[PDB]
C-alpha cells in the first residue's frame, strides 16, 4: 500500500460535485470570439497559437486539440476550472468547438513566454530561486486541491521574464488524488518521469511532481538540460541509477515489494552513488551553492515518500531571500 503524506483526504471530504469529472457538461463559447495571430507551438496533443479576443481585443492562447476522448477532455477542463485563481495556475478563459468537425479549442490566458532553451541560460542565481519558488506555489496549491499535475517540465512552465510572471500550464495529464487508487504510470515526459512510474508503482501521488521539479532544478543549476538524458523508459531508469546509485534503488524496490523486470534489472546493473558536486564546472559554478545542493538532494529521492512536499520545499533556506523579499 501507499498513500500521500499530505492532502490525502482532499477528495474524500469534497462532494462528487468536485472530482466526479465525467459528470461535467461542457458549456461552449463562441469560436469567432477568438482569432489566430500566429502559431507558437505544437505537440502530439495539439497545435498552439497566439490569438486575440475580438471583443476586448486582449491577447490569448488558442489550443486546438487533436482527436481526444471525451473523458480525457472533461478531465482537463474540470481540473482547470477547479484550480482557477490558484497561485500561478494558468487560467482557462473559454472552450469552443468547430461546428462542422467538432474540433475543440481551449482558450487560455496569454503569457509572453521566452523559450527555456534560451531563457534559462541567462537566469541568475536569484532568478532561479525566484522562479522555482513561484512554480512551487502552483504545485502546493493544486496538491492542496487534491490534484496531481503529472507532467512537470520546462515546456509546461510559461515565463514572461520581463514581468517575472510564471504560469504552470498544460493540465492534460493531471488527475484527482484518491487514497489507494492505482493510476496509469504512462504520464509525464520521459526526462522527468519519476522512479515510481519507471518501476510501475501505480499507487503514486503528489510526490511524483516533486521528482519532476527536482529534475528541472538540477538542469538549471548544473546547466545541463535535460539532467537525466535517457532515450526510453528503461534507459531513463538507468541514467537515474548511474547517479543516485543502485543501493538506494534496491532498498526502494524492497520497501515496496516491487520486483524489476529481468531485462530492465539487466540494464540498470550496479552503480555507486555520485556526489552532486561531481557535476560542478566553470559554466555552472556561480549556481551550485550548498543550499542549492541540499535542496536538490531532498527532492531527487527514489522513495517518493521521502521527497520534500511542495509546502516543505517552499520553506527550505535556499529560498530565504525570495521569502524575505515577498513579505515586504
Ligand atoms: C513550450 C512548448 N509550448 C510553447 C507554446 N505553448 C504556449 N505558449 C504560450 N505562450 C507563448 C507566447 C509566445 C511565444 C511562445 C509561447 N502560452 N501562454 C499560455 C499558455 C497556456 N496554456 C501557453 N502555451 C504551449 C507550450
Amino acid at each position: 500500500m501507499s498513500k500521500a503524506r499530505v492532502y490525502a483526504d482532499v477528495n474524500v471530504l469534497r462532494p462528487k460535485e468536485y472530482w466526479d469529472y465525467e459528470a461535467l457538461t461542457v458549456q461552449w463559447g463562441e469560436q469567432d470570439d477568438y482569432e489566430v495571430v500566429r502559431k507558437v507551438g505544437r505537440g502530439k496533443y495539439s497545435e498552439v497559437f497566439e490569438g486575440i479576443n475580438v471583443n476586448n481585443n486582449e491577447k490569448c492562447i488558442i489550443k486546438i486539440l487533436k482527436p481526444v476522448k471525451k473523458k480525457k477532455i472533461k478531465r482537463e477542463i474540470k481540473i482547470l476550472q477547479n484550480l482557477c485563481g490558484g497561485p500561478n495556475i494558468v487560467k482557462l478563459l473559454d472552450i469552443v468547438r468547430d461546428q462542422h468537425s467538432k474540433t475543440p479549442s481551449l482558450i487560455f490566458e496569454y503569457v509572453n513566454n521566452t523559450d527555456f532553451k534560451v531563457l534559462y541560460p541567462t537566469l541568475t542565481d536569484y532568478d532561479i530561486r525566484y522562479y522555482i519558488y513561484e512554480l512551487l506555489k502552483a504545485l502546493d496549491y493544486c496538491h492542496s486541491q487534491g490534484i496531481m499535475h503529472r507532467d512537470v517540465k520546462p515546456h509546461n512552465v510559461m515565463i514572461d521574464h520581463e514581468l517575472r510572471k510564471l504560469r504552470l500550464i498544460d493540465w492534460g495529464l493531471a488527475e484527482f488524488y484518491h487514497p489507494g487508487k492505482e493510476y496509469n504510470v504512462r504520464v509525464a515526459s520521459r526526462y522527468f518521469k519519476g522512479p515510481e512510474l519507471l518501476v510501475d508503482l501505480q499507487d503514486y501521488d503528489y510526490s511524483l511532481d516533486m521528482w519532476s521539479l527536482g529534475c528541472m532544478f538540477a538542469g538549471m543549476i548544473f546547466r545541463k538540460e535535460p539532467f537525466f538524458y535517457g532515450h526510453d523508459n528503461h534507459d531513463q531508469l538507468v541514467k537515474i541509477a548511474k547517479v543516485l546509485g543502485t543501493d538506494g534503488l534496491n532498498a526502494y524496490l524492497n520497501k515496496y515489494r516491487i520486483e524489476l523486470d529481468p531485462q530492465l534489472e539487466a540494464l540498470v546493473g550496479r552503480h555507486s552513488r555520485k556526489p552532486w558536486l561531481k557535476f560542478m564546472n566553470a559554466d555552472n559554478q556561480h549556481l551550485v551553492s550548498p543550499e542549492a545542493i541540499d535542496f536538490l538532494d531532498k527532492l531527487l529521492r527514489y522513495d517518493h515518500q521521502e521527497r520534500l512536499t511542495a509546502l516543505e520545499a517552499m520553506t527550505h533556506p535556499y529560498f530565504q531571500q525570495v521569502r524575505a523579499a515577498e513579505n515586504s
